[PDB]
């Protein structure tokens, strides 16, 4: 039996991320759009849509009030439960600092976690230009999210200002933030579908991610001379995430390479991840030999327990 994967967008930012993943097309993944705002939800491409808090907001947004988001989700608990039914893994994605995301996303997470699903949060923190109130609501939102999920990935939107030039379109910057969740979902789909030479399965994902807190995640791609060290360095250097690898107690790591993937290379990449941790780790290590690949290597890393 294959693990059932569901991705849930909660509020404006959450649903923007989901709409872009639906645009790409993820085949074995179920998408769920959750919002207070009915106009926005009507335009979603998601095949499962839940309008929350109709009695409370009359089909409008939460107007940046997290109490309205939270009570909206509590009003609609049974419809959330129904949409999540059957999930083995749930990704909850949302922008913190607004009303719907901040308030409803932790309610959604708690529902997913009590249904037995491995519950991963992927959230943003507001830009400093949005101001102190917005940042404060977001901090409370992150804390509520941390209590409700198995593992949380936090992307401060301020980090987008470190990866743009003065002309990079705003939408193109948002796509980079979006890639964290998209490549994460794809990585798990791959892990579940493909039998590895050193095989990792969904029980290995649960061991590393179940009942943790903050997580670092990344992917590194390289080829040529120093490909193993370069790939591993890129996977653990995640400029968009709040959490760094230092102090990690649990690591899931996979290397995908062609027939030339050397044992020496595998140790080099794994030593980069071990060393950067700076701890006595529980590493679960996997490898895939894809005979389609020539000189390209792909290292993927999830690091938890700080
Ligand atoms: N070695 C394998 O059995 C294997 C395979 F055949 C294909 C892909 C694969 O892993 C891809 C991968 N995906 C992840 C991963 C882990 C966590 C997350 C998160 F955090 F849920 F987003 C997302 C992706 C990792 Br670490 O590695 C394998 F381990
Ligand atoms: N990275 C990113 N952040 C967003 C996006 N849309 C909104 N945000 C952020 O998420 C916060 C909450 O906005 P929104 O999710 O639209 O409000 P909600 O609908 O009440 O949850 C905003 O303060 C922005 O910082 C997006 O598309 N990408
Ligand atoms: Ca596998």
């Amino acid at each position: 039996h294959m693990a059932t994967l569901k991705v849930i967008g909660v509020g404006g930012g959450g649903n923007n991320a989901v709409n872009r993943m639906i645009d790409h097309g993820m085949n074995n993944v179920e998408f769920i759009a959750i919002n207070t705002d009915g106009q926005a939800l009507n335009l979603s491409k998601a095949e499962s849509k839940i309008q929350i808090g109709e009695k409370l907001t009359r089909g409008l947004g939460a107007g940046a009030n997290p109490e309205i988001g939270k009570k909206a989700a509590e009003e609609s608990r049974e419809q959330i439960e129904d949409a999540i039914q059957g999930a083995d893994m749930v990704f909850v994605t949302s922008g913190m600092g607004g009303g719907t995301g901040t308030g409803a996303a932790p309610v959604v997470a708690k529902i997913a976690k009590e249904m037995g699903a491995l519950t991963v949060g992927v959230v943003t923190r507001p830009f400093s230009f949005e101001g102190r109130k917005r940042q404060t609501q977001a901090a409370a939102g992150v804390e509520a999210m941390k209590a409700a999920v198995d593992t949380l990935i936090v992307i401060p939107n301020d980090r987008l200002l470190d990866i743009v030039d003065k002309s990079t379109p705003m939408m193109e910057a948002f796509k980079e933030a979006d890639n964290v969740l998209r490549q994460g979902v794809q990585g798990i789909s791959d892990l579940i579908a493909v039998s590895g030479e050193v095989n990792l399965d969904f029980a290995d994902v649960k061991t590393i991610m179940s009942n943790q807190g903050s997580a670092l995640m990344g992917i590194g791609v390289s080829s040529g001379e120093n490909r193993a060290v370069e790939a591993a360095k890129k996977a653990i250097s995640s400029p968009l995430l709040e959490t760094s690898i230092v102090g990690a107690q649990g690591v899931l790591m996979n290397i995908t390479g062609g027939e030339s993937l050397s044992l020496f290379e595998a140790q080099e990449a794994a030593d980069i991840v071990q060393d950067a941790a700076d701890e006595d780790v529980n590493m679960i290590f996997g490898t895939v030999i894809n005979p389609e690949l020539q000189d390209e290597i792909v290292v993927t890393v999830i690091a938890t327990g700080f």
